[PDB]
């Protein structure tokens, strides 16, 4: 019936889109990055369509970055196995994620093509550290699965 | 002032306490394990005193697992030069840590030496998945900082 899961999780603030290392605090004037994972349920009934992730800054004065381009201000990566094989994440095709919105205070994105059980996306996006502690919001969502899933991340900015 | 930062983030689940892999949904009746790290602001006017993080459950029904004994209940790890340096993330040592309170609905634990500028803390937490998403909030404080830095992380548990 619900027969299909998801979960979020956050992964914390790095100081790259991708690889590099963790950073937070951040001091005000320098780009950072969110990470947050939205996993499909290796037991769901079949795949999952209409992924979508959606982040709202509920405090603070950080924005999300740039005009919303993908490999600059966002990347999403697919992990195709999630956990339960050695496939690794890799970048979508800019043809498989819909931007729904993208602006200082609040990013959507939906990825396009169906969700695997099993496997995992992991989205990173680039902020401006604004001087004082800034938290997201970030929600999970998909059409099958009984969303949403929420987690809040926050990050201390230094003046 | 103020002169000293902290931050706090969240790692998400794993199914190991340490290393092991990502998990997150969980079935019900498995042990899982939340991360959570807490990170000394390079630029602090010194070492940090009384590091407590203060993790609570806000909904659902998984609970913190077991009496609270190191190395099976939780692990509290330092990177001693955080990511700004190459050495990694090693268990302390017993005497380092004092668990303020260990229970199925909060857990409460505060690092006793004072933490480097620059140095992070990874806390790792045993839970048994009891369906339905769990959420707990973790608070990150200490003695010179203006705590607290809050996250919450939320785990979908199958029933
Ligand atoms: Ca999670
Ligand atoms: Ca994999
Ligand atoms: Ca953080
Ligand atoms: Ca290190």
């Amino acid at each position: 019936p619900t027969a299909y899961a998801l979960a979020i999780s956050s992964l914390g603030e790095f100081n790259s889109l991708t690889g590099g290392t963790s950073t937070d605090p951040v001091a005000e004037g320098n780009d950072y990055y969110y990470r947050f994972e939205i996993r499909a349920w290796e037991g769901s009934s079949g795949p999952q369509t209409n992924v979508t992730l959606n982040v709202t800054r509920t405090l603070g004065n950080s924005t999300f970055a740039g005009s919303g381009t993908k490999g600059v201000d966002f990347e999403v990566e697919l992990d195709p196995d999630g956990p339960f094989g050695p496939a690794s994440y890799a970048p979508v095709l800019s043809a498989d994620v819909q931007v729904l919105a993208w602006g200082p205070t609040g990013v959507q994105l939906r990825y396009l093509p169906s969700l695997a059980p099993g496997a995992t996306l992991r989205f990173s996006l680039r902020a401006n550290a604004v001087n004082t502690n800034t938290t997201v919001q970030a929600d999970a969502t998909s059409t099958e699965a009984p969303g949403p899933y929420t987690v809040f991340e926050t990050t201390t900015i230094i003046p």
